[PDB]
């Protein structure tokens, strides 16, 4: 597209992103975004989202309100952003932001499909 690329021009890494860059749901379900974290570099990350620039997450804790929202970690260098009940208006990017000295930024594109 150019939404989705876009999104993606915001990546700022050394090291190309070994997660999805583009996460297409069916409103009303799970969505998940993954997070890869260089294991030696400082291993705090945060959920940004573009389009109202809200802090959703800081790592093991939740910003945001909306309940649907939860942070997890999958394994030792995987974080989980988890979006319980993904809406239309849940769709757009989505920044994966690390406190390393290189202030790694990694970009995701959720897109929700409504019936
Ligand atoms: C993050 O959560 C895990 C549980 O999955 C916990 O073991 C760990 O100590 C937490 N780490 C930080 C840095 O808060």
């Amino acid at each position: 597209s150019e939404e989705v690329m876009a999104c993606l021009r915001q990546e700022r890494s050394r090291v190309e992103n070994p997660s999805q860059t583009i996460v297409n749901v069916v409103a009303e379900n799970p969505a998940y975004l993954h997070c890869s974290v260089p294991p030696d570099a400082e291993h705090e990350i945060a959920w940004t989202r573009v389009s109202d620039g809200a802090l959703l997450t800081a790592g093991n804790r939740t910003f945001t309100r909306d309940p649907r929202w939860q942070v997890s970690k999958k394994s030792a260098n995987i974080w989980v952003l988890n979006l319980r009940r993904a809406e239309q208006q849940d769709s757009g990017c989505y920044l994966c932001e690390i406190n390393d000295k290189h202030n790694t930024v990694y970009a995701v594109y959720l897109k929700v499909l409504e019936p």
